[PDB]
């Protein structure tokens, strides 16, 4: 037998449906998802953190002249000063009023927190979407991880279940993100080998142990101060400094829908957007006699109070007289409530009791127990609290809030502005027969 | 300065253009791709290997009977066989004429060469292409690999290349692959806890190290020979050995466009299909004026010899009278005419020859010296072999092939059958005005 349908994708929120052969007992199936994952495809651009000036010292040539060697090191920048008249501690280092020069260094490479503190450039596309799934069909229970696409199967006691796909392709990330501190962040990133200075990514490397390490720092030398011996530079501030100080919130707090963004792997976890369409495929042996699960007759429903609240806020009870005692399968096929359970202990004679949310003002709903079909009705009041924690338990619907009062007073002008035209039209008719009639 | 141009993705064949500044020198561009690499992104699902069917020694009880214990190894089963008489070596096993139980129990495990022969499926998607370019503008030239992807730039002497995305999205691959002894399949595979008896994947493991085993292959326990101390089984032959029989040939001989196969990673490299668009960014201080370029004056191009063979067939001379020698760029903006080389040596005075490909029998191209224009005109004959073993070097239009002849006779047809029509026409208004002139 294939069974198909669709649970929305709400972690935390049970689906109970049931499977009815044409003349065998009812099989109960339950869905619970624990956690729906969305893992996108990662792959590393480069890493980014703050840089490191290590400048060489200053060779320093008395009386006489140098040249500079590129010696080709990341943002090396190389100059030689003529005219320095350097002084260390013990008095003047040289010995010619001029023609001194002093040859500098300066070149840029990783701090030596880059293994710590660094971020990593992520591009992000083909997300895949798993789930934590707690299944029970026909008293057959298994927890496990379901790939949602809709294809790879999950098969337990000859029964399988193909997940997904799911319904939307959205997904929380772009294109490119930004991982930094564990916690994901929607960020631009230059392109490796496109850093700017002062920006985010100015120094660039492949990998945290990468030896290649493209720089960009607008770093340039200025002349020493004369009797001095240093290295004078001017270079634009760290720009993973600067990105830090200003980079809005992550994806935990801007993530549409409600998305737990978590890091190692970069996944989403619980996004309410979607459904996941099941697919099940029971072999025919699951399928039981009618005559072996209780059979019910004289079964009617009395709807005790009603109050339309997200929870299970409606409690029925249904006048019962079944044939044996066991196990049986309840539920509701409309869409017009959900029963917090999908089976109830059942005796020869008595009353059950069985919880239910709904979002209609004034219930109609088809209950099924275990092969018979009560009719359910009543009245329902609203909630006491305004505000609540949880989300809600049921599908409403755009006639669900509309109460016999608002009936009544939509029927009526609508039926009588009917009424009276069907009146004039029928005056009109008489008259003019009348008319025709007077003709001689 | 900006430059936008497109480049065939055909390795081997060297692309040349000319970009020219208004009042400054014409820079050439001279593009070789190497090699083209096209890359899936690849997820390892499971592997598959020829599988060996383990069984526990017999389990014999005299007068006696034993009881089954839980199966918990890959497709493990087990069997108590009553009314046994084992017979070993020495005599007969047991004292007892019947109710003597044998337990045998079977099960399945991967083969001691699993290591070394399996095949792995994969799921491919999201092609990367690669490029390996060597570049050369104003005599400064790079070798690299470009992603062609539209966005990553490379940087050489201040110029900004960028390549991609390449205009057509084929890739050779299919959604599941097959990856077996270094050649790629294009297998629709079942997935993990799907595989079935006798065909690939009946056995499944997520990874070779993985300890999870899932194995579907009809293992049955037959009833031992009387006298006999064996584990008689029957199972499907190997689906991995099955496949291996008849698999077809791996992409490497079907695949389209050429295209050459190659693993670690699963890549298809030289692929004659789509075209790479270029975009330089070229700084300003590369741009010399004309004066520093040797110009030219008083040019004409004379035709050697012309064929119009998949390679450079024709040879042209032009005689020039340069103000000064050195280097000067050749090239012809048309697509009438490829040549040879993007640059010439030219002296005071003298005649400088050139080698073109050209795809027309009669050659009107408008070749560009780097200053004087001159246009090169002649006739070619057809070349003497049907086959060879070159790509073809030009790109031919669809009226390059109409001889002169062809273009009379057909100018002659069409053309004089209109001049008959309106010869047609001018007779019939002449009469109906000297019909109408004769009113009276
Ligand atoms: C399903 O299993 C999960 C995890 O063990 C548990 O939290 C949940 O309550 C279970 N649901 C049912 C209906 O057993
Ligand atoms: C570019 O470099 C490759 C590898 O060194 C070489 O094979 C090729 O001929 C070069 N192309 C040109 C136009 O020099």
């Amino acid at each position: 037998y294939e069974h198909a349908t669709t649970m929305p994708s709400q972690a935390g929120i049970s689906y109970n449906t049931i499977v009815n052969r044409a003349g065998y007992a009812p099989l109960p199936i339950s869905i619970t998802p624990t956690k729906i994952k969305l893992i996108p495809t990662v792959n590393l651009e480069y890493v980014t953190c703050h840089y490191k000036t290590g400048m060489d010292s200053p060779a320093i040539k008395c009386c006489g002249s140098q040249e500079c060697t590129p010696t080709y090191r990341p943002d090396e920048q190389c100059k030689v000063f003529t005219g320095v008249y350097p002084f260390m501690w013990g008095g003047a280092y040289c010995f010619c009023d001029t023609e001194n020069t002093q040859v500098s260094k300066a070149y840029v490479m990783k701090s030596d927190d880059c293994l710590a503190d660094h971020a990593e450039a992520y591009k992000a596309h083909t997300a895949s979407v798993q789930a934590f799934l707690n299944i029970t069909v026909g008293e057959h229970s298994i927890v496990t991880t379901v790939y949602v696409n809709g294809e790879t199967p999950v098969n337990f006691n000859g029964v399988k279940i193909t997940a997904g796909p799911l319904s939307t392709a959205w997904t929380p990330f772009d294109r490119k993100i930004v991982q930094y501190a564990g916690e994901i962040y929607n960020y631009d990133f230059p392109e490796y080998g496109a850093g700017q200075p002062g920006a985010f990514g100015d120094i660039q490397s492949r990998t945290v142990s990468s030896s290649d390490l493209y720089a960009n720092t607008n770093l340039v030398l200025q002349r020493p101060k004369a009797g001095a011996i240093h290295v004078p530079y001017t270079q634009a501030p760290s720009g993973f400094e600067q990105w830090k100080k200003d980079k809005a919130p992550s994806l935990k707090f801007t993530a549409p829908f409600g998305c737990e963004i978590y890091t190692n792997p970069i996944r989403a976890e619980n996004c309410a957007v979607g459904s996941i369409p099941l697919a099940f495929d029971i072999p025919d042996a699951l399928f039981t006699r009618v005559s072996e699960t209780p059979t019910l007759s004289a079964a009617e429903c009395t709807l005790n109070e009603c109050v339309y609240s997200s929870d299970f806020g409606g409690i029925a009870t249904v006048k019962y007289s079944a044939s044996k005692s066991g196990k049986c399968a309840v539920h509701v096929p409309s869409g017009t409530a959900t029963l917090k359970e999908a089976a109830v202990e059942l005796t020869e004679q008595g009353s059950a009791t069985i919880h239910f949310s709904t979002a209609n003002i004034h219930p109609e709903f088809r209950l099924q127990i275990c092969t018979s079909y009560v009719t359910c009705k009543g009245d329902c009041h609203p909630p006491k609290d305004h505000i609540v924690t949880h989300p809600q338990y049921h599908a409403q619907t755009f006639t669900a809030a509309v109460s016999k009062t608002a009936w009544t007073w939509l029927t009526s002008l609508l039926g009588g502005s009917a009424v009276i035209i069907i009146i004039g039209l029928v005056l009109a008719t008489i008259v003019a027969m009348y008319v025709l009639t007077n003709q001689k």
